[PDB]
Parts: structure tokens; C-alpha cells; sequence
């Protein structure tokens, strides 16, 4: 209802989420942010990317058991970020060795053979600035594709190529 | 050398702006923040919304004569900053008295009966705080409506109401 915070970031209420059950809390400041891609329904507006949001998350909850949607934070083709479990809660997103050391990010789309728009690199890189002005991630905090931790094609090798060049990518 | 950047801004070149015909420079640091309407067209997708700043810098370029479009930055419904003159240089939305301390922020659309999406509000108020991190906008700003200091409408009724509300709005 109220949200006055970095990155004009679409609060949990805006896109209609279920409530967290998700106790389990990182250890800040995080090092490592995992980039993904839902490798589902792209969207290129708000409207189309809060119901996206809510697709991802119904699966994970109704479908999948967890808690939440398994992302800490979601980025949209219309430019948005959306608030998953957030800053300090858990995610999964990168598997037992990865999810409590790290805070993952996934773009809303399959990017295997598709480039996410400069808007939704932007709101990602900006994310993560906001992310070490509240100390939630390290100064020094380093970048990987989903697929330098796990055995998957998450990101995608469109938007694989991007983050390699970003300056806090770390392979 | 200086470190990096703040807030998510849709860069001139990507909304397909006109070059700007612009010298005039602000004092920084800039006291005061201008509030308006486009009084136009409203746009709730990047896409819609880039040509929306294209047609307002356009109206103000092509009819009005002026250097560039007259707001520093724009407000898409869309939840996106649209750069115009940026933080730098001095703007056409406020009249003589005001134009020279003063930041413009338009809202694009007519805020007197619909009221802007919280994603407008949240990006605008964003904003304002890059303005500050860079050092382009006073750590104790102020914001004014644009009724505030012309005989207009603008802002809108509506959302002159909402900015009221805000930490900064001195009247």
C-alpha cells in the first residue's frame, strides 16, 4: 500500500501475492546474487507482469509446496522489479549449496534464444546497487549465472552473454 | 572516476528524443522541486509511454520553440523516469522566477479526476533521492506543486492532493 524504497520495486500487495510462509533468514551482508529466468510466459508491461509474477509463485506454492515463490526479487520486460521473498528471507532458487549464501534474481521469460530489454538490465543493475546501500548485499558482491552453480540453461545464453560483461560478474 | 550512478531513468535515446538545443546550467546544488502535469495523453506501457515524451517534447520543441522538452524528467504510468534535461540544466515548466532552482517533474497524463498509479509515485519519489545521492538535489529539498507557484491547475487536484502527503512538501 505505502512503499517509499529504493528501485521502484512493485510491492508484494501490488502484484496480489499469497503471504510468505518462509521463516529461514540470510546471513547479510549476501555475497553472491544468482541470475535467473523463470523460463516461463515472457511480459512486457505491468499489468501482464504482476499476473506473471502471481503465475510463478501459484506454481511454486500450489504446485511445487514451498512457502513462496522461490525468487528473492523478479524483473519484468516492463521494466519493474517484483518483490518475492525479498532481502533477507531464504530463498530457493539455486539449490542447498547456493540458496543461503547468495540472493537470485530471475527474469520473467525464456531468454534461451530472446535478449531481455535495456530497462530490465537497467532495474536488475540498479536492484543491486539499492541492495548494498541497505548493507542487505556486500559492497564487493559478485554476480553468477544460475548455470555457474547449478546444471541448468537458466538464465538463458542470450542473457548469459549480457551479465558475463557486467563489472561484478564473476564466473 | 566518479563511482556509479543511481535510479532507473529511461535514457533520451532510448524514448527516440530529439537532441537537445539546451545550455543553460542549474546551480548545484537545487533546492527546489516543481511538480506538474503534462496535462495530456496518460500511457501505462514503456511503449506507449515513450512516444507520449516524444510527443510532449515534440508539442514544446516544434510549437512552443522551446531548446528541448520543458520538464527535467517525465512520469510514465508505466512505472518508468523519462529523461529530459536531466539534472544539469535549466528547464522551461515553471516560469522565470522558478526555472533557475528548480527541479520540473511532470507527470504525463491529466491527474485532475484519475489519480497516478503507485508506480508513478514510487518512481517520481525515487528519483528525488538519486537526485540527492548524486548531489544534483539538497539533502533538505523541497518539493512545490506547480499551483504552488503559477496560477495553473497543474499538477492536477488529485494528485496535487497526494503530493501534499509527501516528506518534503513545503507549500
Amino acid at each position: 500500500e505505502d512503499p517509499p524504497a529504493c528501485g521502484s520495486i512493485v510491492p508484494r500487495r501490488e502484484w496480489r501475492a499469497l503471504a510468505s510462509e518462509c521463516r529461514e533468514r540470510l546471513t547479510r551482508p549476501v555475497r553472491y546474487v544468482v541470475v535467473s529466468h523463470t523460463a516461463g510466459s515472457h511480459c512486457d508491461t505491468p499489468a501482464s507482469c504482476a499476473q506473471q509474477a502471481q503465475n510463478v509463485q501459484s506454481y511454486h506454492v500450489r504446485n511445487l509446496g514451498w512457502c513462496d515463490v522461490g525468487y528473492n526479487f523478479l524483473i519484468g520486460e516492463d521494466g519493474l522489479v517484483y518483490e518475492g521473498r525479498g532481502w533477507n528471507i531464504k530463498g530457493a532458487h539455486a539449490g542447498p549449496t547456493w540458496n543461503p549464501i547468495s540472493i537470485g534474481i530471475s527474469f520473467m521469460g525464456n531468454y534461451m534464444n530472446r535478449v531481455p530489454p535495456p530497462r530490465a538490465l537497467r532495474a536488475a543493475q540498479n536492484l543491486l546497487a539499492c541492495g548494498v546501500a541497505l548493507g542487505a548485499l556486500r559492497s564487493n558482491y559478485e554476480v553468477k549465472g544460475h548455470r555457474d552453480v547449478q546444471p541448468t540453461l537458466s538464465p538463458g545464453d542470450r542473457l548469459y552473454e549480457i551479465i558475463q560483461t557486467w563489472s561484478h560478474y564473476r564466473a
